[PDB]
């Protein structure tokens, strides 16, 4: 993965949008870094990561499994999160 992935501009889909508006300010076009960072900040307010076991994320039950598709994912893979990720919006240029 290359750093310029973060510079990537990108207009996140509704459902995506809902999500970051629970986090950060409301704007058209995101960072990858921003999306990134606000989508991490959303995971660790609601603790959706279990303390004991803490580069596993449960969502299941949450939004974010909306999102993404998954019951459950590892922070640690990256290729697979810019995935998830990539679905729920467009790329700007
Ligand atoms: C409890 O302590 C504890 N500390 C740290 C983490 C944690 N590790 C990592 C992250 N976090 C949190 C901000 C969620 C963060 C992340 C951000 C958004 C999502 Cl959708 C998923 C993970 N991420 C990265 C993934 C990628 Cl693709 C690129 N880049 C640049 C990352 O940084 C990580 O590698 C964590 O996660 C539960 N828990
Ligand atoms: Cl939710």
């Amino acid at each position: 993965i290359p750093a310029s992935e973060q510079e990537t501009l990108v207009r996140p889909k509704p459902l995506l949008l809902k999500l970051l508006k629970s986090v950060g300010a409301q704007k058209d076009t995101y960072t990858m870094k921003e999306v990134l960072f606000y989508l991490g900040q959303y995971i660790m307010t609601k603790r959706l990561y279990d303390e004991k076991q803490q580069h596993i994320v449960y969502c299941s039950n949450d939004l974010l499994g909306d999102l993404f598709g998954v019951p459950s994912f590892s922070v640690k893979e990256h290729r697979k999160i810019y995935t998830m990720i990539y679905r729920n919006l467009v790329v700007v240029n």
